[PDB]
């Protein structure tokens, strides 16, 4: 753990390029790394999620937001990005309660406005295809 | 690739302890990142083949001593490992040749004089059940 500087960020901003960069298999092994640097920092599950999400692993992907989110139980964006795995896997139900608990972790706070409209868009099309 | 500093040596020595005290799925993610922070490096190939190897995932490992071989073709634990590996899977005639070549890029040098020994002992494993 403490062998290192901060060079975490430098590893971090290193793998969340690769991540803009489309390179997620590289990201994912840095995001790993890091993970076992500082197994306390939730930008690094997060990212890692990021990462499985994006190449379609969802299992992985909702294993890593929920690592992170003991780490981070006040973090939106955990249960949100886990409910949108949910959603892959064609398990609304899981995936509805994953975004009401989004929903009340962001309450209306103007910096997740953005992703508050996501919650509520997500949340009608389950709502629409569930009441019938 | 250089958004880094020998930090390559911090991360290394770690994942090398890791390795030493058994933590071989920590070491793996550590080796597996230095493998994309400068993926020319054979040492960071030989450690991830063998914690690969120390988990007995042993044709991942021999894919990661094949991959560090083309980064340095004069070394002889990429052949000598992938044998003990094709070994363990039970393929003798292959791990006799991985051995043939490791001698022969031992060349009697000192330097190597204990992994000969394990080399003649295991060609020699070999060869009395392979003659009858």
């Amino acid at each position: 753990n403490e062998i290192s500087s901060d060079t975490l960020e430098q590893l971090y901003s290193l793998a969340f390029n690769q991540y803009q960069s489309g390179k997620y298999e590289d990201a994912h092994k840095v995001f790993q790394a890091l993970c076992v640097l500082d197994h306390y920092d939730s930008r690094f599950f997060l990212g890692l999620g990021a990462c499985r999400q994006a190449m379609g692993q969802y299992d992985l992907a909702i294993h890593s937001y929920e690592e992170g989110a003991v780490m981070d139980i006040k973090e939106p964006r955990f249960p949100f990005h886990a409910a949108e795995c949910l959603l892959q896997k064609g398990e609304l139900a899981e995936a509805e309660s994953g975004l009401f608990l989004a929903q009340e972790l962001i309450a209306n706070k103007p910096e997740f406005k953005e992703l508050s409209t996501r919650v509520s868009s997500m949340l009608e099309a389950i709502k629409l295809k569930k009441e019938m």
